[PDB]
């Protein structure tokens, strides 16, 4: 399992404009287009992101794209970044697919800021973490997927999402 299928489970495919689990304007897998509430802003920043006049819809490979660049930026957000480098440096191939996964559902700042967790997976005391990780409001507001990312860091295997 990879990075793409991961995230192809945890964030779904949408070919329409909808608003995510926070209310903001959406398209495609997880790429938000604005967090204004505007469904005109939504429909600008449509178009500006693919490049022509698409009325609120877009096509599956459209979709594709706007996600392979945004899994690339997650990538590359977390090497440029001096608080989440080295912890994705020090993890095993599967566990680096979730620190992605977080990233590109939180932002990089986002989660730079669960710094006591950072440290815990950097010293690999799994289970600390994943405790440590569970008491957040990214754990409260989205369980589900939540539990899927967390378990994966303490078994460091792609069982939770074997079931899906």
């Amino acid at each position: 399992m990879n990075i793409f299928e991961i995230l192809r489970i945890d964030e779904g495919l949408r070919l329409k404009i909808y608003k995510d689990t926070e209310g903001y304007y959406t398209i495609g897998i997880g790429h938000l287009l604005t967090k204004s509430p505007s469904l005109n802003a939504a429909k600008s920043e449509l178009d500006k992101a693919i490049g022509r006049n698409c009325n609120g819809v877009i096509t599956k490979d459209e979709a594709e794209k706007l996600f392979n660049q945004d899994v690339d930026a997650a990538v590359r957000g977390i090497l440029r970044n001096a608080k989440l480098k080295p912890v994705y440096d020090s993890l095993d191939a599967v566990r680096r697919c979730a620190l992605i996964n977080m990233v590109f559902q939180m932002g990089e700042t986002g989660v730079a800021g669960f710094t006591n967790s950072l440290r815990m997976l950097q010293q690999k005391r799994w289970d600390e973490a994943a405790v440590n990780l569970a008491k957040s409001r990214w754990y409260n507001q989205t369980p589900n997927r939540a539990k899927r990312v967390i378990t994966t860091f303490r078994t460091g295997t792609w069982d939770a999402y074997k079931n899906l």
